[PDB]
């Protein structure tokens, strides 16, 4: 039972593009796809991905993670207008729609062994939000995870991004994770860590209070990252917690029970 990993790159307008990995213990049969979006800070490769990546193919998944364009942009030299235009949720939304349209039309590696009808997202901290909105969005998206995130997207941390500010502004509704939560039929699973930012875990009650339909687990003593941030010697209780929990939720949702 070897973990392949496939390496793709998906080229958008101009210079622009999308480098991604598909990770699938072979089986010769099609199996449930997870999508995985990193956070604000991350890139595929960062901290625990490559590891939650081959954690979930190894538990019977096809899996996709990728970095945004943003990535690809500040790597290749682009300047701080560029990076940052690439950095609203707009695009967030715009990158994972070129990640599934390529999984939809069977463009991704090794993909007559992914099951397209059993689409999961799992979202990171910001990429949780904007996850959230996609699968809301897209009929197709048949459950999503949030790890440390959730809330409605806002200005990011550090210096001003203008193109972030409009985005937000005119996509009120639009971005508006707890109404969202409330309508949407798909189940929706919330993982917190208690040691997180404190305007964070009041977003995340607002989240629960509007919407208690959906999942929330709390895990106490987790932080941002549940302490897997970079580099990744190896995994911790609050990671494999998540992960755990995460799978349990996803199978418990596979069939249709009433
Ligand atoms: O209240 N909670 O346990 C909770 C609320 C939001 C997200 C995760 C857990």
């Amino acid at each position: 039972a070897v973990v392949v990993k496939k390496d793709f790159r998906i080229d958008l307008e101009n210079e622009l593009f999308i480098r991604g990995e598909v990770t699938l213990v072979e089986d010769q049969i099609k199996k449930p796809v997870l999508v995985i979006s990193h956070g604000f800070r991350g890139y595929k490769d960062w901290g625990f991905w490559p590891y939650v990546a081959a954690w979930f193919a190894e538990r019977g998944f096809y899996v996709v993670h990728f970095d945004f364009s943003r990535v690809g942009a500040l790597n290749s030299g682009a300047d701080e207008a560029s990076v940052q235009k690439l950095s609203t949720v707009s695009r967030e939304l715009s990158d994972l729609d070129a990640i599934l349209s390529n999984l939809r039309e069977h463009r991704l590696p090794l993909a007559e062994q992914a099951e397209t009808e059993r689409i999961s997202l799992l979202g990171h901290s910001r990429a949780g939000g904007s996850n959230i909105i996609f699968a809301a969005e897209h009929s197709y998206i048949g459950s999503v995870i949030a790890w440390n995130g959730g809330p409605p997207p806002k200005a990011a941390a550090g210096n001003p991004n203008p193109f972030i500010n409009d985005d937000v502004e005119h996509n009120k509704q639009r971005f508006d994770t707890a109404r969202l939560l409330a309508s949407l039929t798909a189940p929706v699973l919330i993982i917190q860590g208690g040691k997180d930012r404190e305007a964070l875990l009041e977003g995340q009650q607002l989240l629960k209070e509007a919407a208690p339909n959906q999942t929330y687990i709390s895990i106490p003593d987790a932080d941002h990252s549940f302490g897997g941030e970079h580099p990744f010697h190896h995994t911790t209780p609050y990671l494999e917690e998540a992960l755990e929990v995460t799978h349990s939720f996803i199978t418990k949702h596979y069939l249709e029970h009433h």
